[PDB]
């Protein structure tokens, strides 16, 4: 309703209109970029010294998870949106905004908060949904197909590619894919350099 809500809407209107000016393209490449915006955010969390463990999943139908074991997303409420601070920073993000669905679980306060989001809108309120003795930010989407129109399934090879320099560039951090797409034929490579 207010100037606040109302400029979150025209962002998320503004990313789905021009994809590309965003994430460079709406190719396989640009599907590929939105796990590395995801990804980025966890690293950065690690370099501030407060992660150490990343994990990149691709589950069934090509929705991609990612974990770490940073501090959590907050999710106190804001004083420019009166928001929690969650809610605000996945509402202004590319991934969100070009995802389907999109899910985030944090880890916090010794509580599970859970928000769900449509192409970015949040479909309820963040919501305390259990507990928990660790910290942590998980985050679930399923690109939309709407934007990626091409193809919306991801190469196990280019994650990994990436996925491995991330850890050589990034000394301590351990960072794990996962394939579970196939549920008979699970792959997983976990790099951890030294
Ligand atoms: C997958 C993932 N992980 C993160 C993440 O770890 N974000 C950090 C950002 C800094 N955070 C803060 N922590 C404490 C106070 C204020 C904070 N902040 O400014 O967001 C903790 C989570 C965002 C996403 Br997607
Ligand atoms: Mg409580
Ligand atoms: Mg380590």
């Amino acid at each position: 309703y207010g100037a606040g809500q109302i400029q979150v809407l025209e962002g998320l209107e503004a990313v789905r209109k021009r994809p590309g000016m965003y994430i460079g393209s709406t190719s396989e490449r640009g599907l590929h970029h939105l796990v590395w915006e995801i990804v980025d955010n966890s690293i950065d969390e690690a370099l501030a010294g407060y992660a150490n463990q990343i994990e990149v999943v691709i589950e069934k139908d090509n929705w991609i998870k990612v974990t770490d074991n940073g501090r959590g997303i907050p999710v106190d409420i804001q004083e420019k949106m009166g928001r929690p601070a969650v809610e605000v920073i996945l509402t202004s993000s590319v991934v969100n905004a070009l995802s389907q669905d999109l899910e985030v679980y944090v880890h916090r306060n010794e509580t599970i908060y859970h928000q769900a989001y449509k192409k970015g809108v949040p479909q309820f309120d963040l919501k305390e949904v259990g507990t928990t003795d660790k910290t942590g930010t998980v985050i679930r989407f399923k690109a939309d197909g709407e934007i990626f129109t091409e193809t919306t399934v991801y190469n196990y090879e280019t994650l990994q590619q990436r996925i491995r320099e991330l850890a050589f560039l990034n000394k301590g951090i351990q960072i794990t894919l996962r394939d579970e797409r196939d549920e008979e034929n699970v792959r997983e490579d976990s790099y951890h350099y030294e």
